[PDB]
């Protein structure tokens, strides 16, 4: 009874505290107007704490401005469900004030509290409520738990089932509400999308659909890129092909991954999923805030070099160091702005992660967020194991995530592809 696809014939939120932080920068009113997802990203988010994450406005309060906006017509709000304990165990950018041990919390005083107010909103036949299920989380169990690199706080996560049992209960609490449409994170193509990540992404995915009374029936689709840069399309790059002898696949950048962009990615994840158990309608989301990498530096076609490296170096778009440098990475642009089902098995584009809102911090702030130092945020940061022992690649001087970040917002805009 839900509709295929909560994009399809909706207008799109407009999200007030994003839209002014957006207008008050210089040609900022260009994508002022934009549609971008609303983040709960503590229980203060829930009734509001004017807070620099959140500002003035309550879950209650965009909903009633999304019915609003609606103007009684079909209107879609997407809202991201992100506090869990231990949340982003591989990382420190974006811990948050619910420890490991605290599920019991995020049930009743963050769950509950959200359904009971989306409830509310059941009434309103033509506002669909886009639910994001906790970004950053699952993934982290497959590739961040044992062997060498990984985390103790994923290994107990892992252990303790509170990411599994809190993504299920999220799933049903806010599944079962009619008009609530739920996707999970998927990560993204430079991180679960080689042979060793993409199977057991899968039966991860497939196992929280099926935990805390949840079936795969509160499952409407998934969302992979969510606050990364992943290119959409590589236009040039074939992970399939060859330059002069030597596979694509053998260069620096691909490293044997299966895929080189978003799209194959999640359209062949999408079929995998399909095979697991998940229903045959799902569909796709791809976030692509961040992932436009145009401006003056855009490969305006393939190499003629006949090196692998400097071909794959100079034919791809996305121009990060490597592609496990997650946080605000310098020279990104605006990617293609929300879109209904532009690709099969794509529900839509979105710009969930808002543009000009950070990934971390660049040093030491002190805050009362949960949120610590990531050196992967450091510019000045040499990498580790998880990035091949290169630098960040992070924009310098950068405030704590969700914070407002003016010359990243700056950058982004700049770089917009396709050109505003
Ligand atoms: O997306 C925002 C989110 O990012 C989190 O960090 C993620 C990175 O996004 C992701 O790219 C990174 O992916 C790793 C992956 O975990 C490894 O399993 C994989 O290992 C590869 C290796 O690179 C190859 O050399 C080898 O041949 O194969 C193996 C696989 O068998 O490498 C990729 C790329 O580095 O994982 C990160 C998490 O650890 C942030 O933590 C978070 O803050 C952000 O919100
Ligand atoms: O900007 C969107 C979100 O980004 C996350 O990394 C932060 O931890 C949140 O506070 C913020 O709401
Ligand atoms: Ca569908």
């Amino acid at each position: 009874e839900k509709v295929d696809n909560p994009f399809e014939g909706a207008k799109l939120y407009v999200n007030p505290v994003w839209s002014a932080k957006a207008a008050a920068e210089p040609g900022g009113s260009a994508v002022a107007n934009e549609s971008t997802a609303v983040w709960l990203d503590r229980i203060g988010a829930i009734e509001g704490n004017d807070s620099p994450t959140t500002g003035s406005m309550g879950l209650r309060d965009h909903l009633e401005e999304a019915v609003r906006q609606s103007g009684g017509d079909p209107l879609t709000i997407q809202v991201v469900i992100y506090n869990l304990p231990g949340r982003a165990c591989a990382a420190l950018a974006a811990n948050g004030e619910l420890g490991p041990d605290e599920l019991d919390r995020y049930k009743s005083e963050y769950i509950d509290p959200i359904a009971d107010i989306m409830w509310d909103f059941a009434d309103y036949e033509n506002l669909r409520i886009v639910a994001i299920i906790e970004i950053d989380s699952l993934p982290n169990l497959v590739t961040n738990v044992g062997g060498n690199g990984g985390t103790e706080l994923c290994a107990y996560m892992k252990q303790n089932g509170g990411y599994v049992n809190g993504v299920g209960y999220a799933l049903r609490k806010l599944g079962e509400i009619p008009n609530v449409y739920n996707y999970i994170d998927a990560a993204h193509h430079g991180w679960i999308g080689w042979d060793s990540n993409f199977g057991p992404s899968v039966d991860i995915f497939y196992e929280a659909a099926n935990a805390s009374g949840s079936t795969v029936d509160y499952v409407h689709g998934f969302i992979s890129n969510t606050a990364n840069y992943s290119a959409t399309v590589e236009p040039y790059l074939d992970v399939n092909g060859t330059v002069n002898g030597q596979l694509i696949r053998q260069s620096k950048w691909v490293d044997w991954n299966q895929y080189v962009d978003e799209l194959s990615f999640v359209q062949d994840l999408r079929q995998a999923l399909i095979a697991k158990g998940f229903r045959s309608d799902i569909g796709m989301l791809i976030d692509t805030s961040r992932n436009g990498w145009g401006g003056p530096n855009r490969p305006t076609g393939p190499s003629s070099s006949t090196d692998l490296n400097t071909y794959v170096d100079e034919s791809r778009i996305d121009r990060r160091i490597h592609p496990g440098n997650w946080c605000n990475q310098a020279g990104a642009g605006l990617g293609e702005r929300p879109t209904v089902n532009p690709a099969p098995g794509v529900d839509a584009y979105v710009w969930v992660k808002p543009p000009g809102e950070s990934d971390g911090a660049s040093e030491e702030i002190p805050n009362d967020e949960g949120k610590g130092f990531d050196r992967m945020c450091d510019p000045t940061y040499q990498g580790n194991a998880r990035n091949g022992n290169n630098p960040s690649g992070a924009l310098p001087n950068a405030p704590i995530s969700g914070h407002w970040f003016s010359a990243q917002f700056r950058e982004l805009l700049a770089n917009a592809y396709p050109p505003l």
